[PDB]
């Protein structure tokens, strides 16, 4: 589908009504396959940082670490695929603007690649962007085939913030992911054990932005 189908008939829509929506299949295998050995170039070349300190033990060789990650570009040698599926993200974006809210999206950062190791660590409960620093809009790509949350765990859930219940997104393979990045969204991704890759950049409002700013 054209991004602009996708984005006007779905994204849009979905976006003001829930502020959470999925698009499965949003590369296609061959480019999501190619993403996926970029990611993977990338941490058996050991680009990735050693993983988030979960546990520090009174000894450091115990020491527990959990999601790593690295920023890219998107143009660096080896991860043109990468670089591809954040031009995708942001041309499905541009045809949004005006639409996602009264938001006036001009901007991001860079993409974020992480992945959880597999054993047994996962991300605790949080709000991407508490306290305004322009992030409107949080955007997820996972690449992770065959991935049975039954068995690898890894599922990412999020508490609207109104509404009781939770959303169990699995971070499935080719996934495309949208949420509002504010106190709307508290999410947390649950233990996984298996490794699991994800791509993340977020979006800037125009206007929260600027004046993030003066505030710093
Ligand atoms: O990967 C997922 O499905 C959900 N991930 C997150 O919500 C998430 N959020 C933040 Cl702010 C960070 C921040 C740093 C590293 C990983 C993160 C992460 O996986
Ligand atoms: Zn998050």
């Amino acid at each position: 589908l054209p991004a602009l189908k996708l984005a006007l008939e779905y994204i849009v829509p979905c976006m003001n009504k829930h502020g959470i929506c999925v698009v499965d299949d949003f590369l296609g295998k061959e480019t999501g396959q190619q993403i996926g050995d970029e990611v993977r170039a990338l941490h058996d070349t050991g680009k990735f940082t050693d993983g988030q300190l979960v546990s520090q033990k009174s000894d450091s060789s115990k020491d527990i670490r959990g999601d790593k990650i690295t920023w890219i570009e998107g143009k660096e040698p080896g991860c043109e695929t990468i670089g591809l599926l954040m031009s995708s993200m942001d041309d499905l974006i541009r045809h949004c603007n005006g639409k996602l809210g009264s938001y006036k999206i001009n901007g991001r950062t860079k993409a974020m690649v992480a992945c959880y190791p597999g054993n047994g660590t996962g991300y605790v409960r949080h709000v991407d962007n508490p306290n305004g620093d322009g992030r409107c809009v949080t955007c997820i790509y996972y690449l992770n085939k065959d991935w049975d949350a039954k068995v690898s765990g890894g599922i990412l859930r999020i508490f609207p913030e109104g509404k009781a219940q939770f959303a169990d997104i699995e971070p499935k393979f080719d996934r495309l992911l949208f949420f509002w990045s504010d106190r709307r969204n508290p999410h947390e991704v649950q233990p996984a054990y298996a490794t699991r890759y994800a791509i993340t950049v977020w979006y800037f409002d125009a206007d929260e932005r600027a004046r993030a700013k003066v505030k710093y």
